[PDB]
């Protein structure tokens, strides 16, 4: 309501697109802002993947000990892992906590690799019930955001839904879903966006998202004090395809949506 007003002066200053979805579970509130407009993921896409994993290694259990082979071949624009690990191999469950804490884009490919490609991750998220997300190409071209692609998109309520299936719901057996949120909580690449529009004191488990068109996201699991947990989807776009990133505009959306909480 005047929290409208406040995401809709901040989008005005902002000059790109923004897309809020908080999901409140103390009162199954939202509060919602372009929530079903379709935004490129990013890197946020890399929670459903690594999710897929972890949904799959429920019926093979030893799957996230299988090891997967990294070759010079596989690197792509952002490494900062698996560049580490050129000509060894590293675990499915190392490549996930590698897409997770540090955005790496051969653990997704390799994660997309092994459930099937793009499409088994969409169908992965049909069959708990998202029929928003997609996700259409590898790393690094899944990034390009080029406005009005749906490829690779979702929309800020489709995923904020299904991230709170995935980290507060049973989408995922006990263990897969504690190894999900112990993952995003370690995440090494979120202290700018919307963590840095709560307080301190808040718990976050999170996961970033850049690209092409100054694309700048972040999904968010948080635990304020003393209150029950929030779900925050964030996604901002811009209008000029080598803008900078806006992670001070995903600051200032978390910091509106849970003035009060
Ligand atoms: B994500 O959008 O893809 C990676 C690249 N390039 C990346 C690095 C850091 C944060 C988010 C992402
Ligand atoms: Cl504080
Ligand atoms: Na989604
Ligand atoms: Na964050």
């Amino acid at each position: 309501a005047d929290v409208q007003q406040k995401l809709a002066e901040l989008e005005r200053q902002s000059g790109g697109r923004l897309g809020v979805a908080l999901i409140n579970t103390a009162d199954n509130s939202q509060i919602l802002y372009r929530a079903d407009e379709r935004f490129a993921m990013c890197s946020t896409s890399k929670v459903m993947a690594a999710a897929a994993v972890l949904k799959k290694s429920e019926s093979e259990p030893n799957l996230l000990n299988q090891r997967v082979e990294i070759k010079k071949s596989d690197l792509v624009n952002y490494n900062p892992i698996a560049e580490k690990h050129v000509n060894g191999t590293m675990s499915l469950a190392e490549l996930s906590a590698a897409a997770l804490q540090y955005s790496d884009n051969v653990a997704m490919n390799k994660l997309i690799a092994h459930v099937g490609g793009p499409a088994s991750v969409t169908a992965f998220a049909r069959q708990l019930g998202d029929e928003t997300f997609r996700l259409d190409r590898t790393e690094p071209t899944l990034n390009t955001a080029i406005p009005g692609d749906p490829r690779d998109t979702t929309s800020p309520r489709a995923m904020a839904q299904t991230l709170r299936n995935l980290t507060l719901g049973k989408a995922l057996g006990d263990s897969q879903r504690a190894q999900l949120v112990t993952w995003m909580k370690g995440n090494t690449t979120g202290a700018a966006s919307i963590q840095a529009g709560l307080p301190a004191s808040w718990v976050v488990g999170d996961k970033t998202g850049s690209g092409g068109y100054g694309t700048t996201n972040d999904i968010a699991v948080i635990w304020p004090k003393d209150r029950a947990p929030l779900i925050l989807v964030t996604y901002f776009t811009q209008p000029q395809p080598k803008a900078e990133s806006r992670r001070d505009v995903l600051a200032s959306a978390a910091k509106i949506v849970t003035d009060g909480l």
